[PDB]
C-alpha cells in the first residue's frame, strides 16, 4: 500500500539564491537581489522603491542590502512587481510586515498575489508563496512618482495575465538613461493553444512582443537577468552584453513560435 506523495518544494539553481552586494545601474538605481534574480532598489530624496524581491527566502538579504545603501525599513515606501510568481514576489508579504512599504499593482497581479500564487493558470498549486495584499490598483499607462522618479506601467499580459513592464528615467554622467524593466516573455511548460483558462493567450503574447519592442529603452533589465543577457556576477562587465528591448522581444517571439510548433507536433 502506497501513500499519497509528500509535498515537494520548488528548488532552484544555487546562483538564484546566491547573495551579492548592491550593483549600481544608474545614479539612483541598484540591483540588490541575488546573482540570478533581479530586485531593483530605486533611491530618492523622498524615500525608496523596490521592484521585485525574488524568492520567499530573500527578505533578510534585501533588507541588509537596503541598509548598506542607507535605506531604513521606514524609508521603503513602495513595492512594484514584474509579475506575481514565487520567484519574483516571494518575499513581498514579509517585506510589508518588516517595512513601511505599500504595494501597487494591476488587478490581475493583485488577485494572484492575494492568492499567494495558488490556482495558477499553468502551474496550478505547484508554486505557492505567502499571500499579500495590494494597497493601490494601477491601470495600463498609469504613472506613480516617488522623489521625482516617474514609473510608468506598461501591461504585457501573457507570462501571467498581470505581467507589467515598468519604465523610468534615471541619470548617468548628467545624461538621461531610460531604464526599461520588462517582464518575462517565457511560457515555461504552458499549453498555448485552445487553453480554456486563457483563451486569448496567443494574441496577448503577440501584442506583448509589440509593447516590449516599442518601450523607451536605453537599458533593458529583466526578472531573470539571463533573458536580457545580464551577468550580475561580472561586476564592471555585468551589463555589457545586454540586449536591446527590440532584440529581447524578437528572441522571445522566435522561441514562442518554436514552442507553438512543438505543441502542435505533440
Ligand atoms: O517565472 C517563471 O515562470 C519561471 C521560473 C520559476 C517560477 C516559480 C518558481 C521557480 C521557478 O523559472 C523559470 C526559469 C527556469 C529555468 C531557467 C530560466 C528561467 C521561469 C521562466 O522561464 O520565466
Ligand atoms: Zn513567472
Ligand atoms: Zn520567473
Amino acid at each position: 500500500e502506497v501513500p499519497l506523495p509528500q509535498l515537494r518544494a520548488y528548488t532552484v539553481d544555487a546562483s538564484w539564491l546566491q547573495p551579492m552586494a548592491p550593483l549600481q545601474i544608474a545614479d539612483h538605481t541598484w540591483q540588490i537581489g541575488t546573482e540570478d534574480l533581479t530586485a531593483l532598489l530605486v533611491q530618492t530624496p523622498d524615500g525608496a522603491v523596490l521592484l521585485d524581491g525574488g524568492m520567499p527566502q530573500m527578505a533578510s538579504h534585501l533588507l541588509d542590502n537596503m541598509k548598506a545603501r542607507g535605506v531604513t525599513p521606514r524609508d521603503l515606501r513602495l513595492i512594484l512587481l514584474s509579475h506575481a510568481h514565487a520567484d519574483h514576489a516571494g518575499p513581498v508579504a514579509e517585506l510589508k510586515r518588516r517595512t513601511g512599504a505599500k504595494v501597487a499593482a494591476n488587478a490581475e497581479s493583485a488577485v494572484l498575489l492575494a492568492r499567494g500564487g495558488s490556482d495558477d493558470l499553468h502551474f496550478g498549486d505547484g508554486i505557492t508563496y505567502p499571500p499579500a495584499n495590494a494597497d493601490r490598483i494601477v491601470m495600463d499607462g498609469e504613472v506613480i512618482t516617488v522623489g521625482g522618479i516617474v514609473f510608468t506601467a506598461h501591461f504585457m499580459a501573457g507570462h501571467t495575465p498581470g505581467s507589467t513592464a515598468w519604465t523610468w528615467t534615471d541619470t548617468r554622467n548628467g545624461k538621461p538613461v531610460r531604464i526599461a524593466y520588462a517582464d518575462s516573455l517565457s511560457a515555461p511548460g504552458y499549453q498555448l493553444q485552445g487553453n480554456p483558462r486563457y483563451p486569448h493567450l496567443i494574441e496577448d503574447y503577440r501584442r506583448s512582443f509589440a509593447t516590449v519592442r516599442a518601450l523607451p529603452c536605453d537599458v533593458l533589465l529583466t526578472p531573470h537577468p539571463g533573458a536580457s543577457n545580464w551577468d550580475y556576477a561580472a561586476g564592471a562587465r555585468a551589463g555589457a552584453k545586454a540586449l536591446t528591448c527590440k532584440a529581447y522581444a524578437d528572441a522571445a517571439e522566435q522561441k514562442f513560435d518554436g514552442q507553438l510548433a512543438k505543441e502542435t507536433a505533440g
